[PDB]
């Protein structure tokens, strides 16, 4: 006996946008641009277990790298065996060098996730009871067990958001803003809560792939065992939109460009700034909330707004980038602004921009 399929309750962008996050093809996209074999690796054959095996293969590689143990040839075949690369089916490269170890530990953090998104579609016995289902994207937004709520263009953050990303991103061929919704994860309301009495809020910009998108709106933005960079394991945001757009992996639909980016309100308190990398980071020095790697410039100051997110000021600035003397000789261009706790991100705002 067929089972009815309820109808869609959600409007034409959130449609798109879950229709797009849970897409195979984006998946498989996405496997692709990282160098993974997707036939000997395909999406629902993904596992825990793989990934995990990799991290360990991975843990290897960087001991060597750091007494007669095995070659980093060595080494890198069985990374190779365990998650399959397509290089033309001619050999895959030898990880050999720090910048290839954290590049191969980061493609495995979007694969986790892909992974997640896949074990999160999984169906359960209570669903295959059920003698109605929802519709396929509603089920999909169900699962992130997470609100989206699409902003029309008069909502009182909007102008503020689409000044943010016009005064902040690109000069010359700047992200088009096409939708903007209002996140609300719960289950982050209260970890968030603890940081109330921590002043100095800011909503920040953080892009991502396509495919890790689903898992931050199930999960939240997350530091993993092998999270690294410029300023070492933590969370990392920009108050440059030109920045964190660098790291949005889009996707050509029709004949445009699609891609997401997050404003996260940061709970920064006590600032550290730096002005040279620091890979080996995994906390602000003591007395500190958090770590700014700053930049030759900054969105001007002067010119910084304020929203009120559930009863606390949060700084969002609306300037074009300004030269910060002070820090002229960074050797970052433009602001990281790092937390080393979950808990200081709140996720506020998802944006599709073409
Ligand atoms: C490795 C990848 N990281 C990201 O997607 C964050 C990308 C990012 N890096 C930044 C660095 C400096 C300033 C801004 C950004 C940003 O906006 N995104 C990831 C994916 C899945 C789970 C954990 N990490």
């Amino acid at each position: 006996s067929m089972k009815r399929v309820q109808p869609c309750s959600l409007d034409p962008a959130t449609q798109k946008l879950i229709t797009n996050i849970f897409s195979k093809e984006m998946f498989k996209n996405t496997m692709a641009l990282m160098d993974l074999d997707v036939k000997k690796m395909p999406l629902g054959k993904l596992s825990k277990q793989q990934i995990a095996r990799g991290f360990e293969a991975l843990e290897a590689l960087e001991e060597a790298l750091k007494d007669g143990g095995q070659s980093l040839e060595e080494l890198s075949s069985h990374f190779y065996t365990v998650i399959p690369h397509n290089f033309g089916h001619s050999q895959p490269p030898p990880i050999n060098s720090p910048e290839l170890l954290q590049a191969k530990k980061d493609m495995l953090l979007v694969l986790a996730d892909i992974e997640l998104a896949q074990a999160l579609q999984a169906v359960s016995e209570q669903e295959k009871t059920v003698e109605e289902v929802p519709h396929p994207l509603d089920r999909d937004y169900q699962l992130l067990k997470c609100q989206l709520q699409l902003l029309d263009s008069g909502a009182p953050e909007y102008k503020v958001i689409q000044t943010y990303l016009e005064q902040t991103g690109s000069n010359h061929r700047c992200p088009t803003l096409q939708h903007i919704w209002k996140v609300n994860q719960e289950g982050e309301e209260d970890r968030f809560q603890a940081h109330s009495k921590l002043g100095n809020r800011k909503l920040l910009w953080h892009g991502t792939n396509m495919a890790v998108v689903a898992a931050i709106l199930t999960s939240g933005l997350r530091i993993m065992p092998h999270s690294g960079g410029r300023v070492g394991k933590g969370i990392y945001f920009a108050s440059e939109n030109s920045k964190s757009a660098g790291y949005v992996i889009g996707m050509k639909c029709g004949a445009h460009h699609v891609g997401y980016m997050f404003l996260g309100e940061v709970a920064l308190g006590r600032e550290h700034h730096i002005n040279t990398d620091n890979p080996s980071l995994k906390s602000p020095p003591p007395g500190f909330d958090s770590v700014i790697a700053r930049g030759h410039t900054e969105p001007d100051p002067t010119q910084d707004t304020e929203l009120e997110l559930d009863g606390q000021q949060v700084v969002v600035p609306q300037g074009q980038p300004v030269p910060c003397p002070e820090f002229s000789s960074s050797t970052f261009s433009q602001s990281e602004y790092l937390i080393y706790q979950e808990s200081q991100c709140r996720l506020r705002y998802l944006l599709e921009v073409h």
